[PDB]
């Protein structure tokens, strides 16, 4: 009948006072010693009940997958996708624009064995252009970004980007300040206060033009594929979905229109860029720390692949030791800490609480992939936590960083097909030197907030 318990909040301000928006994540894990695993906090006026822990997660993006399915909020996206687009929307249209683009998708060969040749393809060109680097240090960011983004980026436009267009790269600049922006102290000042600063100077300012530049871009591809549709051969993704409108132009009441399909590319051109980038680039950051975790990679790149052909995703069954190290890369990186809100589609109850519909929620993904009874050691980058006595796989109950239930990330078989293919190539190729000695390297992260940012860095890919 009652809400989780949670510290008092002031008016407007919510809980502000026991929070600190540069870390926002420890706060509410502070706050959870004191009151438990679910509890009620005020991010400013937004009433949000926080999930901490495997069990109070599954609990409910699991056992109570339908109530818990909603979609919460994230301010700074929010600004340019009121409620438009997969990501971002509720009921119906989230229903149908996910049912739509899973199917979609998967029809691409995203997730099946269609997109593989397709990842191969693009690891061979990064392959080239770290060559061309010819072992100097490098911030590896945009090489890695350009690749993964080529992959969606066929996908939902027709073809890749060629790696020196000067557009793509303001894109890639673009995707990087503003998922970078909401892991930053203001970010999460934001998150509370989105209803004054809007409308205030500061870093929100350059996020916002950012976003809208990317929405502009995606539009201009929109009205390029229209004025060119040939609904018997669909290039890709924005084609299908035009295609889809055209069968649905006699229901008003279709969840398939232009601003849906603006909304719906960009959640799958940005979201298939960022995450799966910055996970490789936390990734080599661990490796060059870790340079006796790298050289188990190696042998077994070398025993079971070796140094001819390209890899393949069907490698991984012989290949344990590499899917614990990416395993782990992504426990370890931790990339979105309280993943997307949730809220409650209706009335709920749930363990002895009630929660009002409309609800927010936060599933804590970072407390899931640090849950000291699924991790010995959960703080340090410990590739055994993915593997048994013998060496072989050991999957985990609480390995949830693509999140879990109703509205989990379907984006989760191309990432795990391109950080196999990404991560295997590359160190085929090459093995990685910093300019400092493995004992200086801070692998703590430079922002923790919606998002994990690594510190910034440079490296050499050095050939084998
Ligand atoms: C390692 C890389 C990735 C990680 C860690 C990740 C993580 C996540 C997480 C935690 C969520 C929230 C699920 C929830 O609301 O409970 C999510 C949602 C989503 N992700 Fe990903 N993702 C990754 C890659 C991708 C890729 C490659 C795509 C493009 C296909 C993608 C597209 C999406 C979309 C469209 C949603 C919204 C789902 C919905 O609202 O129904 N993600 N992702
Ligand atoms: C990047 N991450 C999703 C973050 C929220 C999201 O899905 C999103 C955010 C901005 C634009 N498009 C999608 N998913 O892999």
């Amino acid at each position: 009948g009652k809400l989780p318990p949670g510290p008092t909040p002031l008016p407007f301000i919510g809980n502000y006072l026991q929070l600190n928006t540069e870390q926002m994540y420890n706060s509410l894990m502070k706050i959870s010693e004191r009151y438990g695993p679910v509890f009620t906090i005020h991010l400013g006026p937004r009433r949000v009940v926080v999930l901490c822990g495997h069990d109070a997660v599954k609990e409910a993006l699991v056992d109570q997958a339908e109530e818990f399915s909603g979609r919460g909020e994230q301010a700074t996206f929010d600004w340019l996708f009121k409620g438009y687009g997969v990501a971002f929307s509720n009921g119906e249209r989230a229903k149908q624009l996910r049912r739509f683009s899973i199917a979609t998708l998967r029809g691409f060969g995203v997730g099946k064995r269609g997109i593989e040749e397709r990842i191969q393809e693009e690891a061979g060109f990064l392959i080239d252009a770290l060559r061309g680097t010819h072992g100097a240090n490098i911030d590896p960011t945009f090489f890695l970004s350009r690749t993964v983004s080529n992959v969606i980026s066929s996908i939902v436009f027709g073809d890749r980007f060629d790696y020196e267009d000067k557009e793509f790269l303001s894109l890639l600049r673009m995707m990087l300040g503003s998922f970078q922006f909401t892991a930053t102290s203001t970010g999460q000042l934001y998150e509370m206060f989105s209803s004054v600063m809007k409308h205030l100077p500061g870093p929100q300012q350059q996020a916002f033009k950012e976003l809208q530049g990317l929405e502009d871009f995606i539009a201009k591809k929109v009205e390029h594929n229209q004025r060119t549709l040939d609904p018997n051969s669909p290039r890709d993704f924005i084609d299908s979905f035009l295609i889809r409108m055209q069968e649905e132009e006699k229901n008003p009441n279709t969840e398939f229109y232009l601003k849906n399909l603006v909304m719906t590319t960009l959640n799958l051109f940005f979201a298939g860029t960022e995450t799966v980038s910055t996970t490789l680039r936390y990734g080599f950051l661990l490796l060059m720390k870790h340079p006796e975790v790298e050289a188990k990679v190696h042998e077994e790149i070398d025993r079971v692949i070796g140094k001819n052909r390209q890899p393949k995703f069907e490698d991984r069954a012989k290949m344990p030791y590499t899917e614990a190290v990416i395993h782990e890369i992504q426990r370890f990186g931790d990339m979105l800490p309280m993943g997307l809100a949730h809220r409650v589609n209706k009335d709920t109850k749930f363990r002895d609480f009630f929660l009002p519909k409309g609800t927010e929620v936060f599933p804590m993904l970072g407390s899931v992939l640090r849950d000291p009874r699924f991790f010995s050691n959960p703080r340090d980058f410990n590739p055994q936590h993915f593997l048994d006595k013998k060496g072989q796989f050991k999957k985990s109950d609480a390995f949830v960083p693509f999140s879990i239930g109703k509205r989990y990330c379907f984006g989760e078989g191309l990432a795990r097909m391109e950080l196999f293919l990404f991560f295997t190539t590359i160190m085929q190729n090459f093995r990685f030197k910093s300019p400092q000695s493995p004992k200086d390297i801070d692998v703590s992260p430079k922002h923790v907030g919606f998002a994990t940012i690594p510190r910034n860095y440079t490296m050499s890919f050095l050939p084998r």
